[PDB]
C-alpha cells in the first residue's frame, strides 16, 4: 500500500470536535505512515477549545499547511476552495485516486452533495455507514423502583421525568436526580419534537429542511417558538440538566456513572454499553431504548438519522508541493486496508483479519468505554476523509441495542434527512455572507430561551426582525431558488 518511494512528511491542520488534533504518533497514524509511507505532522493548537475558530484563525494568518481537516468544514472547503486556498481534486481523483473514483461511481449523490458551485471537488469527505443514529433511552431500573411504566406520550414523559426528579429513585434521600441529560447540548432544542416542532432537517444540528417543497429553517417557525415555551418550563422545573450547555462530552460518564440521570437522546451503540460498563459501580443500572413518546400532535418523531455523507473531511492546500502523492494518500482511506485501520485501529492491537475481514477482539469489546471512544484516542473513527464500515459498529452493538434499532426501523420513526441543495455561485455567496452569522445568533437566543434569560413569546417578534435584518430570509430565498431548479 505504499504511495511514495521516499517518506513524505506533510503539515496538517486538523482541529475537530473542540477537543482533538491530529497526532503523528497515534497508533493508527503510526500505522498509516507505515502502510502509506506518508507522515502527517500537526501544526494545530493542542490547547485550543474551538475547532471552527482554529480553522478561521489559520485562514487569517495566511500561513497554510499541506492538508486541512476536520468536522463541519464543508462550507469553508467550498468557499475558500473557490477562492483558491484549496485545490480542486477532480483531475487528481480521476487520474490517481481509483478507490475514490469507484466510490463516487457507485455513490453519485455523495459526489454531488460535496461539490462546489464551480463543479469542483475541494475535499474528501467522511462517509458514515449505518441507517439510524440517535434514539431515546430511559432508566428502566428507576421505572421499576418507582412502579412506573415507560412513557407512551409527552404527557406520560412529563409525569415520568417529574417522578425521577421528586421521588428519589436512587434512594439516598437527596433530590439529586437529573431527569434529562445529554452529552450534546443541542439535544435540548430537539426536545421541541415532543410538541410537534422540528429542530433540524438532519443529523446536523440547526439544519434546514424541506416542508412540502418549501425550504424552511426550523428555528424560524412559530412551531419552534411554541415548543421552546415548554422546553423552557422543563428547564425551570429542573427536569433538564442545569449544566446542559456546559457539561458536554462526558455527560454520560458523569450523570449515568454518578447515578443522577434518568433519560437521554443519544446513539444506540455507545449509550447501551453503559449497562455493562456501570454494572458494578451502579448495581442494577439498566437503560432501555423506547419508542419516541407520542408528541402533542399525535405522532412519534425520530428526527435524527445517519447521514449519507458528513460535512467533514480533509483538503489539499495550494501550498502542498506534493498533490499527487497526497491524493494517493487520500485514496488509501477508501481502499480496504485504509478502511481497516481508519475503522478498526491497528492489527494485532485492536483487531485481526479473520476470514477476510477485520475482527476486534475482547479487551476492546468489554471495556466500560464505548469502542469508538477507544478508537478516537488512537486515531481511528476520526473525521478525515475515510469510508466508515458499519461492520465495525455491529461488532459492539449489544442485542438490547439491536432490538432498539429494529424497533425504530420497523416503527418508521426516523424522519428522512435533508440532502442539501446545489446553489449557483451567486446563491451560495449570499449563503456564505449570512448563514454562519444567523446560525450563531440563533443559538445564543435559544440558549437564552431554554435557560430563562429571555422569554420566547416576549422576544419572538424582535427575534424575527433580527432574522430578517441579518439575512435569514434572503438565504432561504436563495436555497428555495436552487431547490426549484431541482423541483
Ligand atoms: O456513539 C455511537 O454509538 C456512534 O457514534 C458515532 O459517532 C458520532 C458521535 O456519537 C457524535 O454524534 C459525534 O458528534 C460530533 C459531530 O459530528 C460534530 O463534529 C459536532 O460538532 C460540534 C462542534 O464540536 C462544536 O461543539 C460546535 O459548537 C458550536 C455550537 O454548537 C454553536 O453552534 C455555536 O454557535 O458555535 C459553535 C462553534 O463551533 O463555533 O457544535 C458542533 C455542532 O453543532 O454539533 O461535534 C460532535 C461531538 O461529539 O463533538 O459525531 C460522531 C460521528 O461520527 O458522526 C459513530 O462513531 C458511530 O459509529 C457510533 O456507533
Ligand atoms: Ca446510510
Ligand atoms: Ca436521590
Ligand atoms: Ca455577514
Amino acid at each position: 500500500t505504499w504511495v511514495t518511494d521516499k517518506p513524505l512528511t506533510l503539515k496538517i491542520h486538523m482541529h475537530f470536535r473542540d477537543k482533538w488534533v491530529w497526532d503523528e504518533n497515534w497508533p493508527v497514524a503510526k500505522e498509516s505512515f507505515r502502510l502509506t509511507n506518508v507522515k502527517l505532522q500537526s501544526v494545530a493548537n493542542k490547547a485550543a477549545t474551538n475547532s471552527q475558530e482554529q480553522f478561521n484563525l489559520m485562514m487569517a494568518s495566511g500561513d497554510l499547511p499541506d492538508v486541512v481537516g476536520g468536522d463541519n468544514l464543508k462550507d469553508k472547503f467550498i468557499q475558500y476552495g473557490q477562492e483558491g486556498a484549496f485545490v480542486p481534486l477532480n483531475k487528481l481523483i480521476d487520474q490517481y485516486a481509483p478507490h475514490i473514483k469507484a466510490f463516487f461511481k457507485s455513490h453519485p449523490e455523495v459526489e454531488r452533495a460535496i461539490k462546489a458551485p464551480d463543479g469542483n471537488i475541494y475535499f474528501i469527505p467522511y462517509v458514515p455507514d449505518g441507517v439510524v443514529a440517535r434514539g431515546y433511552f430511559i432508566r428502566e431500573d428507576w421505572l421499576k423502583k418507582l412502579n412506573l411504566k415507560p412513557p407512551q406520550n409527552i404527557d406520560e414523559l412529563y409525569t415520568v421525568l417529574k417522578a425521577f426528579k421528586e421521588k428519589d429513585p436512587n434512594g439516598n434521600g437527596k433530590a439529586d436526580e437529573v431527569p434529562f441529560i445529554d452529552r450534546h447540548p443541542d439535544e435540548v432544542f430537539r426536545l421541541v419534537n415532543f410538541w410537534g416542532a422540528r429542530s433540524s432537517g438532519s443529523d446536523n444540528y440547526m439544519d434546514f429542511y424541506i416542508d412540502n417543497g418549501r425550504v424552511k429553517h426550523p428555528w424560524a417557525e412559530t412551531a419552534f417558538r411554541d415548543g421552546m415555551k415548554h422546553v423552557a418550563q422543563w428547564y425551570k422545573e429542573g427536569l433538564i440538566d442545569k449544566e446542559i450547555f456546559t457539561r458536554k462530552a462526558k455527560a454520560r460518564e458523569q450523570m449515568f456513572g454518578g447515578n443522577l440521570g434518568g433519560f437521554t437522546h443519544d446513539w444506540f451503540a455507545s449509550t447501551m454499553t453503559f449497562n455493562e460498563g456501570l454494572a458494578k459501580t451502579v448495581p442494577g443500572f439498566k437503560l432501555i431504548p423506547i419508542a419516541p413518546p407520542t408528541n402533542s400532535k399525535g405522532q412519534r418523531w425520530e428526527e435524527d438519522s445517519r447521514q449519507k455523507v458528513r460535512p467533514d473531511g480533509w483538503a489539499i492546500t495550494v501550498k502542498n508541493k506534493n498533490p499527487v502523492e497526497t491524493i494517493k494518500f487520500f485514496d488509501f482511506y477508501f481502499s480496504r486496508p485504509g478502511r481497516d485501520i481508519s475503522n478498526f485501529g491497528v492489527p494485532g492491537v485492536t483487531y485481526d483479519i479473520k476470514n477476510g475481514k477485520a475482527v476486534f477482539k475482547d479487551s476492546v469489546l468489554k471495556s466500560p468505554q464505548p469502542v469508538n471512544n477507544q478508537l478516537y484516542d488512537m486515531g481511528a473513527q476520526i473525521p478525515i476523509g475515510f469510508w466508515q464500515d458499519y461492520d465495525y459498529e455491529r461488532q459492539w452493538t449489544t442485542p438490547e441495542a439491536q432490538a432498539g434499532i429494529d424497533m425504530y426501523v420497523k416503527g418508521k420513526y426516523v424522519m428522512p434527512g435533508f440532502e442539501g441543495v446545489n446553489m449557483t455561485r451567486e446563491e451560495r455567496a449570499i449563503y456564505d455572507k449570512y448563514w454562519a452569522d444567523v446560525r450563531t445568533y440563533m443559538y445564543e437566543m435559544g440558549q437564552a430561551w431554554v435557560m430563562g434569560t429571555k422569554d420566547v413569546d416576549k422576544t419572538w417578534d424582535e427575534y424575527q426582525r433580527q432574522l430578517k435584518l441579518r439575512g435569514l430570509y434572503q438565504v432561504l430565498q436563495m436555497m428555495q431558488q436552487a431547490y426549484d431548479r431541482q423541483y
